[PDB]
């Protein structure tokens, strides 16, 4: 039984992140990883993803090229070009991270980890077994997939894992969900050529976020594109001669219900949801509590039920984000390594960015939840919508869409939200802001940068 | 004589700001305009500028295409064809001005004013006098270029302002300067395809701003196919039979003096500098200070040295962005609209983007500045370097900057300095944290969005 100051379960954000920051307060830490390291961000998140959204984005700002004095731009992309770059690149970083955790003296036992049955909380990786005072666990999670007995032929559709390994474009593709991967990826395949359609239980893509956004989030859809197929779920999937045959039940309110089968379809792709890697772990011999979806319970500071055992990250089931994984996986490793009893992760006021088309920032309360915080008495919005200047030469056209939620007479911003080309890289001093507790006063006396997008949020009335 | 409640003298930046929100406080105003509403920035400056600057945006990322899947893009650029959507363009907002003017009740006298001998303040347009308690003096600057007497020959050359007439992309351009404006020509002319020389004083551009960002810059303008001409300046001009010839004096230190003719130059820009435009307003007849370029003086408020007599802008030679003409004019019109007597413009912490090629954002002190406010042993810098995620499958690259100036022991965040793709957008709400006065840690306890370039400045160590 070799011991250590630190297990981590997990080689991904939070567990690379927390394991890293322990060995440089002195901790004795190893990294149990089963997989890849740089877990789902890496291999089939984030990382591959951005790369897909520059490449659709290089789609779109070529449909401009003649607008500004160029001579039109003709052709056909090559999926397989762009896939072997972006796969090498996953490599590239695959091979940092290895490094990182080598230059920090962090042992990597590579494998599968589950708890044993043994009283002081132990884990065995291959035979051989492993224990800490302090053992993380941050095994992620996984896409969810719908179940052969309430959706027949559901195997025959494959999850933002199957995208990363795809090697062609799909002629034809339907995406079933209407979270942000959902709406990433039919922009991307949309972008790239595919015939796309979303299908969507309701008649919003995003329906969490401030509903400005998802009203202007499934217009830009439908612009650039994309078939919305509203209040729609899959009935059936089927094989047929020359690819998929789906079978669609759309049942708006106020009307009777319609079967339609979608036929030829290439590609279907469930993003329906995550669920969390803790089925393997043999949890139970702990004791350590879960929810009904698998998820690992925390308090605060991390802690679950069990002394000594933590968890961060998408296992928790809370905010799914790697920069979440990471900030949480830090403060925990400063309590545990630093003695910092208070050092935990607020998560208030988290920024996200989804890469649509255009892109969509996002931090603190939505128009709605400051109404329930505050009452509406005390919540005032300031809005504005507008073409951004790119577009002044161009045919096709996009919208930037920008709203502010203040609270109280002293008009503290508690949320931003937008939708517009470069809004991705205008979010993170927003999100500063709105961290210290600015009011609108405080933006209103920033001076403006001109000509930007980014001006619009400090020019409010 | 017709009596106002506020005059202001120039339809440009400041003076439609303030005349527009005096009159909502319920000013009788009057705005005098000698050419096109909207002055300088619309016309010949920041708009016209930010479409030139798309469209070479453009130019570069046709060069990345191929390595993103797509065909080669092969061709020329036509610049007839933006001129005329640009100039278009520009029309537009001249209507939009004047009806803002009319909706608001705004009186607009065409024609130039000069004030008069008569004691109380007073002007005369064409033939008519025109008074009020309140005159604001925002006229704005021009160009400046040499005198013959000194270069012989200067006159030859162009000025930003001509620079906006050209109806042919040039083939050989030199430009003459190292500010802001010259390295934004420069940047565009090359990007466009014309063969560009950029001809500065010392070895680096933008001499003023942080030296991280005056090196960086350089460096990239050579790398984007610019030829820095260094220790170089004009001597002389001539017409030749095909274009003109540029005799240039290059005087390295440490090394002789060399003279170089450039012959077959399509377009000779001076981009030295801008003169405040006080020259025929008759200043004199009140006594009105100036210093020895001809700008007014002011105080903190924005008076001159006369009773009821104040200026904003260009003209007063500080700051000179549009942004900043725009919240002095509207501050001074609280204040005396208003009664707010403190109501006036700080400006400390002016944020600034450079339309280079990738764009600069800056505000706050640089390292030596805050070195010479705080003391070297108060002061802190962070910085980090890296190829952006953009370049990860392009051969063609560029690099992304930061640098974070702290002072004392709190590392109160008093300068952001950076270069790169996308820190147009970037920088606006830095600035508001910056003027709310943030600390590092401040920075430090937001998280992170990923994958983006803005994250690394929160994420500095
Ligand atoms: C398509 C997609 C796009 C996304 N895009 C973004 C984005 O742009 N920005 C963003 O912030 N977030 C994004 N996310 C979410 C982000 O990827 C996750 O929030 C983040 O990876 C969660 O980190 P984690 O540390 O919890 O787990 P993970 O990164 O999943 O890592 C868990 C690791 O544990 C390993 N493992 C699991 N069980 C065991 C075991 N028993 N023994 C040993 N090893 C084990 C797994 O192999 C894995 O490497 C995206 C996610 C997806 C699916
Ligand atoms: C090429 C270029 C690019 C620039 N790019 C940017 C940028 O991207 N961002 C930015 O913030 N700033 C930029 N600037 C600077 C910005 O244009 C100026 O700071 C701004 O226009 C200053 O406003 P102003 O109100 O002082 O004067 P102006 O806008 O110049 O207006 C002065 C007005 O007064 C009129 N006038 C003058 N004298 C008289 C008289 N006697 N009677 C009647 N009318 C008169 C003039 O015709 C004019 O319309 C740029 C400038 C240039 C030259």
């Amino acid at each position: 039984v070799a011991s250590y100051d630190y297990l981590v379960i997990g080689g991904g954000s939070g567990g690379l992140a927390s394991a890293r920051r322990a060995a440089e307060l002195g901790a004795r830490a190893a990294v149990v990883e089963s997989h890849k390291l740089g877990g789902t961000c890496v291999n089939v998140g984030c990382v591959p993803k951005k790369v897909m959204w520059n490449t659709a984005v290089h789609s779109e700002f070529m449909h401009d090229h003649a607008d500004y004095g160029f001579p039109s731009c003709e052709g056909k992309f090559n999926w397989r070009v762009i896939k072997e770059k972006r796969d090498a690149y996953v490599s590239r970083l695959n091979a940092i991270y290895q490094n990182n955790l080598t230059k920090s003296h962090i042992e990597i036992i590579r494998g599968h980890a589950a708890f044993t049955s043994d009283p002081k909380p132990t884990i065995e990786v291959s035979g051989k077994k492993y224990t800490a005072p302090h053992i993380l666990i941050a095994t992620g999670g996984m896409p969810s997939t719908p179940h052969e007995s309430q959706i027949p032929g559901a195997s025959l559709g494959i999850t933002s894992d199957g995208f990363f390994q795809l090697e062609e474009l799909p002629g034809r593709s339907v995406i079933v969900g209407a979270g942000y991967i959902a709406v990433e990826m039919a922009g991307i395949l949309s972008a790239l050529g595919s015939k796309t359609s979303l299908m969507i239980r309701h008649d919003k893509v995003l329906r969490s976020f401030d509903s400005m956004i998802s009203t202007n989030c499934t217009e830009e859809l439908e612009n650039a594109g994309v078939e919305v197929l509203k209040f729609s779920q899959v009935k059936e999937v089927k094989k047929t001669l020359s690819g998929l045959e789906v079978s669609m039940v759309t049942a708006v309110p106020g009307r009777l219900p319609v079967m339609t089968m979608i036929p030829d379809v290439d590609c279907l792709l469930w993003a329906i949801g995550r669920v969390p890697n803790t089925k393997d772990l043999s949890l139970n011999k702990l004791g350590i509590q879960t929810d009904d979806k698998g998820h690992i319970i925390v308090d605060e500071f991390q802690n679950t039920n069990v002394k000594g055992i933590y968890a961060v990250g998408d296992v928790c089931g809370k905010a799914l984000l790697t920069p979440v994984a990471i900030a949480a996986g830090r403060k925990l490793a400063h309590r545990l390594f630093e003695y910092k009893e208070d050092s935990k992760l607020d998560y208030n006021n988290i920024p996200t960015v989804v890469f649509s088309h255009p892109p969509i920032g996002t931090v603190g309360l939505t128009e709605d939840e400051a109404i329930h915080k505050y009452g509406i008495e005390n919540v005032k919005t300031y809005s504005t919508s507008f073409t951004p200047m790119y577009h002044a030469v161009t045919k096709r056209k996009t919208k930037c869409v920008m709203k502010m939620v203040c609270a109280n007479k002293e008009e503290k911003v508690v949320g931003i939200h937008m939708q517009g080309l470069g809004c991705d890289e205008m979010l993170q001093g927003f999100a500063v802001a709105v961290k210290m507790g600015a009011t609108k006063a405080d933006f209103d006396n920033t001076v403006a940068i001109h000509p930007t997008s980014s001006e619009e949020l400090v020019t409010l009335r």
